DNA sequence: GTGAGTACA
DNA sequence: CGTTCTATGTGTACTCAC
DNA sequence: ATAGAACG
């Protein structure tokens, strides 16, 4: 376990050192287009591990962009990885530390930000409301009976008020 | 080289 | 009848027949 | 959020 302080830190220096191999020469993963999430980004005075969410710009980059990831001057070892989820342990300081990392194109930003924040009873509680009403929220979109439903949003909060639901900060998002 | 059962969210 | 407790989901990556 | 069931 590590504290808010400790990953902010953490999740500060990566942003300068993330990249991925994209046959030879590898290409610099933007800052601008990754979002700390999980418990990090509700803020929460104790963290488990470190999760991130990468927005890809198109999709035939999934093949590429998880499996061959690298760090820039840090050690690590993976455990999982795919195009769309990759847990990773880290040696920072003396530390062992878990990092997962997630991926959506940019059509899919606010919804896998919205489901990758967490916390995990407040997805257990948002969706069964729209199973109720035969709707289906997930990391890519909002669907109904086999087909997706188009928003006119940009941000997470356009999003959960166009789902109709009280937007809170996620520091008490329950 | 399609398809059920599990692990971990 | 009001207060309170409780239940509630679903995708990714993997494994192991076939 | 939401509704049903258990309890005064
Ligand atoms: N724990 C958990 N998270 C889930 C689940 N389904 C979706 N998620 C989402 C919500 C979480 O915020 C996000 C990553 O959660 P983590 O497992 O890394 O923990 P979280 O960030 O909530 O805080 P933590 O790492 O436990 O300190 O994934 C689930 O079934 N369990
Ligand atoms: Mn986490
Ligand atoms: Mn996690």
């Amino acid at each position: 376990m590590l504290t808010l302080i400790q990953g902010k830190k953490i999740v500060n220096h990566l942003r300068s050192r993330l990249a991925f191999e994209y046959n030879g020469q590898l290409i610099k993963i933007l800052s601008k287009n990754i979002v700390a999430v999980g418990s990090l980004r509700r803020e929460e005075k104790m963290l488990n591990d470190v999760d991130l969410l990468i927005i890809v710009p198109e999709k035939k980059l999934l093949k590429h962009v998880l499996p061959n990831i690298r760090i820039k001057g840090l050690s690590f070892s993976v455990k999982v990885c795919g195009e769309r989820k990759c847990v990773l342990f880290i040696e920072w300081e003396k530390k062992t530390y878990q990092l997962d990392l997630f991926t959506a194109l940019a059509e899919e930003k606010p919804y896998a930000i919205f489901f990758f924040t967490g916390p995990v009873s407040y997805l257990i509680r948002i969706r069964a409301a729209l199973k109720k009403k035969n709707y289906k929220l997930n990391q890519y979109g909002l669907f109904k009976n086999q087909t997706l439903v188009p928003l006119k949003i940009t941000t997470e909060k356009e999003l959960i008020k166009e789902l109709g639901f009280t937007y809170r900060i996620p520091k008490k998002r329950l």
